């Protein structure tokens, strides 16, 4: 529950520590069927508007049961594809015949029903909307006249709820060729992914971490739509799996950080490269570069594996002795002095250089402090903006400590005639060695 | 109203002058109030189609009214999150009680009236949806019988559409984790949006701009959703709060500056940096990098300061004499002479090189002028249509005077030989350094 | 139909050949027309639950044309603007008087009729939903007394299916400025889209590849609405028009190449820049940078030549013979070694270096291959999986051959003493320089 963070004024970085680890690490694929009713193209000679409102919903009907096969003869175009993989396979073994009647007759009796496939996956099926039995067993019957029929107004009106729900469907198949992320409340209602969680094979710690963080595992899960045969719809709905938990986790925020040389244009700069989330996995740690590839309910973090990076476990050394021997720690050089300002979780990171204006400022009691040249941190405790120049940030409020590591800023060790200052992703020993090689030069003069 | 563009030949850029500014400074925050019926799960032994769609709804109400606490559930995922962090906390004094209750008394007289928070900040409530008031008197009663009631389907369609704002609010607030931008038209309707542009505190001249352009108002504003309890689900909207108005802007567009010389190979480039948005804020220019961050209703800009950049106000020095003492112009170099055309606001900046043809067209008079290797530009007047290689590109037909600015280009200023073409972010002044640097290692030969 | 693979052991990169080609290089606009109902603000004397949810959709119907107008009043803000010239254009002939009347006049015999514009455009025009005839003729002689009148139901549910399709009309046009793609089914029904393309001016085989891939043609086209006037909504959708048909297209995949030396920190990289897709077009090839700027229904490739980069047709050369003297392949260097690996369509390239794991593992056997350190190919055949460090990556199971290309890493070529590893976006022949101006300056030592 304690949420730590240590400013390190030496590397002009912090790293927001006391967090708990998510990491998906497999996709568990569950079908959902939609029973449909094969109907063909009725006309009865009548002008009721009770009968003539149901042709207007079942052409609605025919057309997206008939563009839902359009999109069946689009073949998936979305990736990539391989964190699609697993659902596109459950979507070719119904493919086979003797598949699509094997869930027609486990779907039967129940709603819901365990079914093994040809593949030797073994899957829950969903009966989420049974409009085969619906439109058979009420419509069917009234306009199968030889005139149509005048039954009441009721009955139509609970067959535009039923159609409803399939038109929402086919809707966001469409624009999305059939691969749909987030999972939409219409693909799989709130109450049917409770129940799907619930059943899913997984310890009761892991079933009640899920279901606590629905809207997380809904933006993490993949909705795949696979055919239509058999008055039957299906699509395969991919829900993470995940295999690291509780392992910790940590985010890094770097701010450039330059020399305070009163003449202008004679400073030299560098910043901590690879910002973003680490995590333990696995007796090493995974990076996170992409930024809202990990998700955060606070004081735990969901991310996924396949935006991943693997790296030895000594990286997080350069947190404090940036100078190991063990790993090399990426850092960019320039000599653009801009004044940026990075929102950690529990404070923020000034950077000011030039004339700026570089104040943190509390709205009761005014500006509380005034930042020199240079880099340095604010605890969030009694700080509620700060400003740089003319741009306001917002500092977090959560509630936890912050520690100052007080350091020589690195970038007063170096001298600024040799220093390489236009390196993008290099590393400190090429930084060190790219500067002995020229110190090398002036040597031999 | 008079727009202008000035092309710079020397340094193939152009500069769209007679702009004006609109830029986000503050937040102001409405909370959202949506009376709700607490209701335990009722069971009548009716079978009546009556009351049978009544239960589907009323599920679909309880349903989305537990999973909006399932999500409240869920603490703030986005950001970041500086730019809501004045929402959270409208947000966070809700959740003290003896608030709640102040909203319901302020509201029960009038669907809209002021309160005064206990953070001291001063709010005005919305009730734009009474479902309390009406479930309760129209049909508790009903309901509320050994048996389920017989009344009739007006009463049961106009409680389709009480519930139907609901469920498009909370699909809206689960996919999104509770917040969402552009501000749908759910989760404050354009009717009620012009309401409270009207009321806010602002001049009648800063409130006709914002009733203007209502669509730019709702795509820099953020929905959030703080609680529900008491019979009241509520949200606070951000609006954004406009502080700079009416000053000059002026978009910079960019294109490679290349040398003509026919060995392949043997040419050397530059192209001018930080390209965007520019508008002076304060004293100083504002510098706006990614695209669409800002919007444009024509010959006026709407941007943000979160996503902005302080410069001096000497930065627009490099539109004219780019060695200019002051300030340090940034340019990239490379060798790669790919052929590009960059569509400026009053017609096109062409870069010509190797054999790609380079044409301006005119759909009725056919071609109306081909380009030569190098850096040009095309007045938008007569001219629909510019085609570089295999690549055509439209022309903003916006009415304005062009002026061609002449001039030696500076890439032919430099020696290719000692000339750095791998220059990522760099300056005229790096590069003019690092070329007398590499002099000096010449002569000392 | 055959989808064939090379991998360059050489230069650590594969090309997917055997793709067909399906360009954009024009624009088709469509005018689609609503006609609306010009009423006043209408106020009986009634209680009736009929008459009073009529006034409720009335309102949204106002609502909602009273908005479109305030979007009306919006200036075109997206852009850019390149890709929306042609549905402006046909926008603003819509504006002079005596264009809207023309098309009021060639749709009241017909829902659909071609007609020419003032600026010589030919257009196909769409009534898609009559409003102006429902209202007038239904509701209007209904509220048209003293007190509101009492008709039933059925008329009302059905005024409520006419306004819903607008509601959904003017939430996606005020979200996105009235400019939105994908086209929604809303702003056209597949059904009105299929008779659309039937229409269109192209050749039966052409009109067959739009009508069967329909949502790639809804995700590359675009709607855009122009006006209200005269009882009548009208807005422009633009329809991709292809040119480039059945031209030779592959995908060119890259992945680090890194040497194996045992000390760390000693080994030089370099990586095959310009991935992605790649299309001859008029004699020439074309290059698409931005990744899903292509779709891809399988064995068919559709992009965009807006996104597009022209290159000569000798650029296919660094695919075989990289050192060719005929074009300047580009390759990035540095020195950062991480594993990675590549997922093309018929397999999966593997970059390990240092200690990481690199497996190939089918879910049956077991794992099937083990990668040494370097650059490596493993075919699709029999491979469910790949698994590089703890990211796990699964192969495309499509059917086709894949050919191993083997050759010397020319990673090995280069002393990593005089070797640049830092060119962000450099060339062989920069490479091939920079090294032998770095062993001049030894030479003279």
């Amino acid at each position: 529950q304690n949420i730590t963070e240590e400013f390190y004024q030496s590397t002009c970085s912090a790293v927001s520590k006391g967090y708990l680890s998510a990491l998906r690490t497999g996709w568990y694929t569950s079908v959902i069927t939609i029973e449909l009713s094969n109907i063909k193209e009725n006309k009865c000679n009548g002008t009721d508007a009770k009968v003539k409102l149901i042709k207007q919903e079942l052409d609605k009907y025919k057309n997206a049961v008939t563009e839902l096969q359009l999109l069946m003869q689009s073949t998936p175009a979305t990736g990539s594809g391989s964190a699609i993989a697993s659902g596109v396979a459950v979507c070719k073994v119904l493919h086979l015949e003797g598949e699509v009647n094997k869930i027609k007759s486990a779907l039967l009796s129940t709603n819901k029903a365990v079914v093994s496939l040809s593949n030797g996956v073994s899957v829950l099926t969903f009966k989420v909307l049974d409009l085969k039995n619906y439109i058979d067993k009420q419509l069917l019957p009234i306009l199968n006249k030889q005139s149509c029929s005048i039954s009441n107004i009721e009955t139509v009106i609970e067959f535009q709820q039923k159609n409803n729900r399939l038109l929402e469907i086919t809707r966001e198949f469409s624009v999305n060729a059939g691969v749909t992320t987030p999972v939409s409340t219409y693909m799989l209602t709130n109450s049917e992914l409770l129940s799907l969680i619930n059943d899913m094979p997984i310890t009761n710690d892991q079933k009640k971490l899920m279901s606590n963080n629905v809207q997380i595992v809904r933006q993490q899960s993949y909705s795949i739509m696979c055919i239509i045969k058999e008055e039957v719809l299906a699509y395969v709905v991919q829900l993470p799996l995940y295999g690291v938990i509780d392992t910790p986790c940590w985010k890094l925020h770097t701010s450039p950080l330059c020399t305070t040389n009163t003449k202008e244009g004679s400073n030299i700069c560098l910043t901590r490269t690879d910002r973003g989330w680490y995590c333990d996995n696995a007796g090493s740690v995974s990076f996170f570069p992409q930024a809202e590839t990990c998700k955060v309910q606070s004081n735990r973090v969901f991310c996924d594996t396949m935006n991943s990076r693997t790296l030895p476990s000594e990286v997080n050394l350069c947190n404090v002795d940036i100078f190991n021997p063990k790993y090399d720690c990426k850092i960019m050089t320039s000599k653009t002095d801009v004044s940026s300002s990075v929102i950690t979780s529990l404070g923020a990171i000034v950077s000011c250089y030039g004339k700026t204006k570089c104040t943190a400022s509390n709205k009761n009691r005014g500006i509380i402090k005034t930042f020199s040249n240079g880099c340095d941190y604010v605890s969030n405790k009694g700080v509620d903006t700060v400003s740089v120049g003319n741009t306001l940030y917002y500092v977090n409020k959560q509630e936890g400590k912050s520690l100052y590591v007080k350091g020589e800023p690195i970038i007063n060790f170096y001298d600024p005639l040799v220093f390489p200052s236009d390196e993008f992703d290099a590393s400190i020993s090429q930084v060190n060695e790219k500067i002995n090689q020229s110190l090398a030069f002036i040597r031999k003069s």
